[PDB]
């Protein structure tokens, strides 16, 4: 119920919202440096750690006006928008694999959110 | 509340309850070979992989009296001896820490317990 079966015909799902931290940076392009020209880091990103990851809530798309454009039509797909600045990881598989896709995933973006590491 | 802080002085908790699969290896002694002689196994691999782990549930002790007495003496320290057999991975850290943590306890627990894997 709360166990994990290593022989489930169900995968399991893990799932991480990390906040951009802004705070710590104000003035560092997260954003940016993230998805890189054409989203191609961000792509590379996933491609390297398997997992499906997103940059989501308020400057992600850097273009104010959008923003404002899609929270104001409503539409729930934007609803993210509203919320902190964040990266979100999304990973499935059975127990092992999805913990070390987890593992991958966190440890890159880790690299970009924690910029002045090492 | 919900989001990771990369810069939060708290540490994140993970922590996992796998089955011992009986049902699928009815006549494997998992017990006695993650324990190992005195307990070794175990002890080398939580320091191999940094993470607390333990075998609880029906069956842990592998003495069938030791355990009715333990249940039947109603100290809660003993609540476990009703469970279904299985390994307690606990890990603790930062996010790419414990991430990192569970992902190399899970790999190194599914080996003990898909022991015809490969
Ligand atoms: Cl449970
Ligand atoms: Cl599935
Ligand atoms: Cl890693
Ligand atoms: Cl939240
Ligand atoms: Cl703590
Ligand atoms: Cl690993
Ligand atoms: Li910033
Ligand atoms: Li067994």
């Amino acid at each position: 119920e709360n166990y994990l079966d290593l022989f489930s015909h169900k995968n399991m799902k893990l799932k991480e919202r990390v906040l951009i931290p802004v705070k710590q940076y104000p003035k560092f392009n997260f954003v940016g440096k993230i998805l890189g020209p054409q989203g191609n880091t961000i792509k590379r990103l996933q491609e390297e750690t398997g997992a499906k990851i997103s940059v989501l809530g308020k400057g992600s798309m850097r273009d104010k006006a959008k923003e404002e454009e899609l929270r104001k039509g409503g539409d729930p797909k934007y609803a993210h928008l509203n919320m902190d600045l964040h990266v979100f990881i999304e990973v499935f598989g059975p127990p092992c694999e999805a913990y070390a896709l987890m593992a991958h995933a966190m440890c890159e973006v880790k690299k970009f959110l924690v910029p002045d590491m090492m």
